[PDB]
């Protein structure tokens, strides 16, 4: 048993380290010479706790070797990025999987297994991958095995997730399913959910679509509830008491790498039919503007100009931005000339970001909480003493503590100020 | 103690039967003399398993009396229908509730309790009910008590749910909450969820909105999946393996229900969801045409005319909407088979309905459809089923079975 991994990023690198730790002879392949040199030198390319340690032993074992050129293997894994095409429908860009596939093609031998771990649009495996392979003479389920196994990981111990998480084996043939089951069985303690390529592709993208549409509903309800002087949050809690009702929570928008990427892979496949998914996307995309307009309303009624943003990340307790509605709000609030913007975020390290809470809140006429950081769960009137007007507008409903001098506004209270 | 229920249908009648069964002197009111006469004669107006039996004893006890006119009571319960204001919004027509409110107004006395059990649009209790009452001289939380307690009925386990299910008492004042609690405490073993009128109103509507939007997603996926030659049903089952993913099932549309929208109307997602669910009858009709184009004949047998399975309600039914459309189509011969629907144009015998039919279209999830063999469909011209509710669980040999996940296989 020999294995190749094409694309050695947040997915590829840990996948290589996992198979090599488990005795498989692994070749790691990347377009980046920087990444290759850095790995050949003995250093990991991505920031992950204790991964550098597990890599060290693995590279010394001779079980992991990194090249820019693939070689004949028993199994090939494509873990390259899938960007959202600049276009109207934000189509899946399968362009990177296609060139990775091309690089694998000359080293293919009968009996081999190809795995696409990258997020792909429905019918990619069948209408794009399958043809290119079958054309060489190979026959899916006989000479070669095609599997889509969408790999997703939280930087909260990626290796742990690689072992224990439930996996979807989406093979082109029932044979491809067995071939892919054979491959992940080396370390997967989790369940091997058997299905065909198209279902595994559609299903994975459905998981993020159900989420996005259901957040779009909660966000839309917040807009309706605020105009009707109804507490959206109290309403969601009531209605959710029904076993068949699972209304999601509102927020400052929908960022995430997957959460905003994935629903667009479905739209682009049949744009005229995906009206609900599109609408869902528009509503979630409008939340930064809804928050900015509300922020503008608050500062007009009060004297002060300064507003302190609390949270710049897409998720709580992460130092990751890049895919954040919280950053989008800050950027917009800054651009507004009649608004003075002050940053505050304990997780990410940046130049324009203030790290002493008191100086950030100093003379501020609003605290716009945008991320659900655990540090925000407990906050007293003392933290906000330096403010011009002690008033918080929480969009993530993270503040659980009690206030006396501070005016607290949720997505369920904001109509009480306006 | 005297209680008055205005409207004796699927809600009002069981509510009357429950309070009377618990020793309250109940006065059932309905606008329909037929319903009044049948109840006075000793027969229930709605089809429900252990209900005619519990009514019999209750009527004999003298605890339940039915009139067309209300009278002074200690508590008034409005359980009239709330139709949809004809929109792609599906707002709440409160006119029947407002009608019922008028009919009770002259019998109001200080200390009384008014309960609106009907589904109402947000801020109804505050902007519509509250003013009309306060105008007479009454003061909410002092003279009289206004409560919105939206029901949730499950035909079959109706009376059982009436006792064990958790209830939302939505009072205009904290006093109104206590007043409504005194009433339901006579039989409610379940929890009394204390809240204000607007939250109780908005939540029932939200419960309905989550459902509609989530069905609109499953229906939209079916349209996408069929064009991509993917099985929607297999996809839903896979994705639902995730604990925080609960994709709903597709269907032949969504039957009439009030939504979390203010009638004054933006509400883009709820509107879109409504349009998609409203297009399902046409999608099914178009698919039916296609099936009939590839086969010979014109006959198609519609199996189910109701919005829900094991019910007789044809009101605002997508199954009825399909039948109506299929009839209107000149190149199509239509036949309706529903065991629960007592109507003139509806065929009683399954064999005569399927006789020379080129297609059998299942539109309702009736328990009788769960188990079906090739023998039932022997009289057909072409033995082929297009199930929209995925109710058929049984196995076939000569019959061609199609689902929302299979239709693309009929080579179209
Ligand atoms: N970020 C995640 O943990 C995550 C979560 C969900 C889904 N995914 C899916 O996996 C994909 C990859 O994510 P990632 O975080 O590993 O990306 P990444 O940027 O961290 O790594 C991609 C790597 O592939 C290399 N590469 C690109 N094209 C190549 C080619 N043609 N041949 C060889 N190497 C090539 C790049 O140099 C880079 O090192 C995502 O785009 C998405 O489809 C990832
Ligand atoms: N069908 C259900 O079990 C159900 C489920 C959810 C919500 N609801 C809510 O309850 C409402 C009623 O449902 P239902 O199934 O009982 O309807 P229904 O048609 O079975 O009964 C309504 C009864 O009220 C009577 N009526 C109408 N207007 C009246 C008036 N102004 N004065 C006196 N009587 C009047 C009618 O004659 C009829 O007998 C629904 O529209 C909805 O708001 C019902």
């Amino acid at each position: 048993s020999k294995l190749t991994v094409v694309g050695l990023g947040y997915i590829g690198l840990p996948t290589s380290i996992m198979f090599a730790k488990h005795g498989v002879d692994v070749l790691g392949v990347d377009i980046n010479q920087q990444t290759i040199d850095k790995l050949q030198n003995g250093q990991i390319s991505i920031e992950e706790p204790g991964l550098q340690e597990v890599y060290e032993e693995v590279l010394s074992s001779g079980k992991l070797k990194v090249s820019t050129t693939p070689e004949a293997s028993d199994v090939f894994i494509i873990a390259v990025p899938t960007p959202n095409n600049d276009d109207q429908y934000r189509s899946c860009d399968i362009s990177l999987v296609m060139r990775a596939l091309d690089s694998i093609l000359p080293f293919l031998k009968k009996g081999n297994t190809i795995i696409v771990e990258s997020t792909i649009a429905p019918k990619t495996m069948d209408d794009f991958v399958k043809p290119v392979i079958e054309n060489l003479g190979f026959t899916i389920g006989e000479d070669i095995y095609l599997v889509h196994c969408p790999e997703r990981v939280l930087p909260g111990k990626i290796l742990e997730e690689l072992v224990h998480n439930n996996r979807i084996i989406g093979g082109v043939t029932k044979a491809c399913i067995e071939a892919g089951k054979r491959v992940y069985r080396t370390f997967v303690q989790g369940e091997m959910i058997e299905t065909d390529a198209r279902t595994a592709e559609m299903s994975k993208l459905m998981e993020n679509t159900y989420r996005d549409v259901n957040i779009a509903l909660a966000n839309e309800l917040t807009k309706i509830c605020n105009n009707l002087n109804i507490n959206v949050l109290d309403v969601i809690e009531m209605a959710n008491k029904h076993p068949r009702v699972n209304i999601h929570q509102p927020g400052p928008g929908v960022g995430g790498h997957c959460l905003a990427v994935d629903p667009y892979f479905i739209i682009a496949k049949d744009p005229e039919n995906a009206k609900l998914i599109q609408t869902g996307r528009e509503i979630n995309n409008s939340m930064p503007a809804y928050v900015v307009d509300t922020t503008k309303q608050i500062i007009k009624a009060l004297s002060g100009n300064k507003v302190t943003v609390f949270g710049l990340t897409y998720k709580g307790d992460v130092d990751d931005i890049r895919e954040s509605p919280a950053f989008d709000i800050y950027e917009l609030l800054n651009q507004e000339p009649d608004i003075e913007v002050c940053a505050y975020d304990p997780h990410v390290e940046l130049d324009f970001v203030e790290h002493d809470m008191s100086h950030a809140v100093k003379d501020a006429s609003l605290v716009l909480i945008l991320s659900d950081h655990s540090e925000f769960k407990n906050l007293s009137d003392s933290h906000f003493d330096k403010m011009k007007h002690k008033v918080i507008f929480d969009t993530k409903n993270v503040v659980k503590s009690s206030f006396e001098d501070v005016l607290y506004y949720n997505y369920g209270n904001i109509f009480n100020f306006i």
